[PDB]
């Protein structure tokens, strides 16, 4: 088909870049991390959307891999909260060896630069982000050194509150949005260059971060709610504040949040909320973020990540653009992680100061005097 | 003088690279890890034996950084075990943000090759060490992650039993030496590249892991038990093994572990330890690895950082040859992290199998079953 060659020239011009797949977690629940011997599974998976040979033929140019833990079930909220920080750097380490051990399919990218450098080299491009500041126990250091292991995108919560902001699924509301450490803790994110995820994150929670952001964010995998109403899909208002934030919304193939009735959802159903946010915000601001592997059967036409190109020729058989299909496969996304980097690196040219985990005292004040009364004979030699 | 000027030749043509230094858990103590505002005080620090302007005084080439946090105190030890991990990221955060904040003196490294280019562009090359098992809560998953974020020795133990081996000071002995999953733990040390160092471990651990080790490994602040009995220092046995090793003593400034009476070390005293060691393993196999700011007052002629250039001299008076010297000074420490480099790449590249983390099972049969009839499913497609 002539269209079918079009969609493929673009994949091949261009990098479709997916904005969350959920293939780590399930590396944990089938292997339980030890992919030593595995290769044959890995390319071939017994279960699951995901495995390196049909992320091989559905073309796809990148990938964010979700870093995602569980909400923590611990009673003693002390423990379920570091818990979840150690099973975070479990989930790291396997997304790194599994990059680290299949360099002719996936390279470790962390930068628009390094996106493009892998893609040229014909490699899937391999972000990294957590689903969740419960990942990071409550600890700004945590969250740096997170960044500095690769993580580029944080989604503010998953399925439970947090500290810093409200989940969508959960009532009632713990803070009425972001929390006042939440406020505070995205002027930190936009300072260090972490992208923020507003996925699974409530409805005020989305509002009050998209007007205090000083850089773009995504939807990591979200839909449209004026399509179909559900806590998770992005409304009017925030698609708004969206096209004023100059973020990406990547709309997500959860079957659940494209139709009322999940056995009914389709490859058209993706295309229909794509058009209808691309149509109202212009379509730099539309991204794709499958959450492939976040589920147990995709929509008709979208089953596994081989199915990328029927997507691509979905969306110019209803007469979205050339340029605008590429934007909607991945330059838009490349665009924000760019903007990102900039604000990033403006904030920190400038000086301004970073966001501090409150400490215990460790020394008394006898000490203190003993190391100020030391320093002072050193001073007199 | 002549010595004095020959000294700084040294100091100026080779690197003189410290084993082990306290400084962060110095800002941790003073200033809870919020260095924002507080540049005056880091050059000019009102405690301690490190600052950066007596860093530069004492033309040190590199440092190991030690991310030291303390074992846990919790009657709860899965809290605070987890604690430790994230203290463990707050201490390599204030480590990272120093480094990040003082770029004309510090320069992160963590390689023999990137140790040279920070010496060469006039930098002090900056490295980190963990002291201690404690700090990586049981994982293996974690202590990868640390590597990456820029670990190059783990110290077994500090004061306290862990998993995998006996501390020096804590009697009873718990596993006699290394554990099961210690010895385990060495070998992925060996695949990983990260430099075992036996400082704070018992001396049948430091037999154990000397005889079992595949790469050289260090004694990051070590004294020679036969000039002053310690469970702290060295044996003539462990010194023999570490020899057959190719492994390297940094010999410590720790008053308690240089004399009897602890007011009366010097910096003759160092001097005499580094000599016994070199005439009897080679200055091929003796450092130099402090300890400032593991302490309050350090020997006469060492009190802080600014103090090197004496005990330079010091080894040359003595008639230890400039070549000796050098090896003692830098060039040493930099063999055994090349050797455990070369070692890592070796057995990375013969595809050795890495050890995993001892995971739960997160799907019961019912979900597994679910899962391969779906994937059924889409193969028939
Ligand atoms: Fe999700
Ligand atoms: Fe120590």
């Amino acid at each position: 088909s002539p269209i079918e060659e079009q969609a493929t020239r673009l994949l091949k011009e261009v990098p479709l870049i997916d904005g969350h797949n959920n293939f780590p977690y399930m590396i944990r629940g089938w292997f339980r991390n030890d992919i030593n011997g595995q290769d044959a599974h890995l390319y071939d998976m017994p279960i699951g959307q995901t495995d390196l040979q049909r992320l091989q033929k559905g073309l796809l140019g990148g990938q964010f891999w979700s870093a995602f833990v569980p909400c923590p079930k611990n009673p003693d909220k002390e423990v379920g909260s570091l818990e979840a920080l150690r099973q975070t750097l479990q989930q790291l380490d396997v997304i790194h060896r599994l990059i680290e051990r299949h360099p002719t399919i996936l390279q470790f990218a962390d930068s628009a630069a390094s996106i493009w450098s892998s893609f040229r080299a014909g490699r899937v491009a391999s972000l990294i982000g957590i689903e969740g500041l419960h990942q990071i126990a409550d600890s700004v250091s945590a969250l740096r050194m997170l960044h500095r292991l690769g993580v580029r995108y944080v989604t503010l919560t998953h399925n439970c509150h947090n500290a810093f902001a409200d989940a969508a699924t959960v009532s009632p509301e713990l803070h009425g949005g972001l929390s006042r450490k939440g406020e505070r803790l995205i002027r930190e994110l936009n300072r260090m260059g972490m992208m923020i995820d507003l996925s699974h994150t409530s409805h005020e929670a989305q509002t009050q971060a998209l007007r205090l952001s000083r850089a773009p964010v995504i939807y990591s995998h979200s839909s449209i709610y004026s399509l179909r109403a559900h806590a998770r899909n992005v409304t009017d208002e925030n698609l708004h504040l969206l096209h004023r934030n100059r973020g990406v919304v990547m709309i997500c193939f959860l079957r659940e949040l494209l139709a009322s009735e999940a056995d009914q959802a389709t490859l058209a159903h993706v295309i229909d909320h794509i058009i209808y946010a691309g149509t109202r915000i212009g379509y730099e601001h539309v991204g794709i973020g499958s959450d492939f592997d976040g589920m147990l059967r995709g929509p008709d036409g979208l089953h596994d990540v081989s199915c990328y190109p029927a997507l691509v020729a979905g969306l110019l058989e209803r007469g979205v653009s050339e340029e605008d299909v590429k934007r909607v496969m991945g330059l838009n996304v490349i665009r924000v992680l760019e903007e990102v980097e900039r604000v990033a690196a403006e904030l920190q040219g400038a000086g301004e100061e970073c966001l501090c985990d409150e400490l215990d005292e460790v020394w008394n004040e006898d000490i203190k005097e003993q190391l100020t009364r030391e320093r002072e004979r050193v001073r007199k030699l």
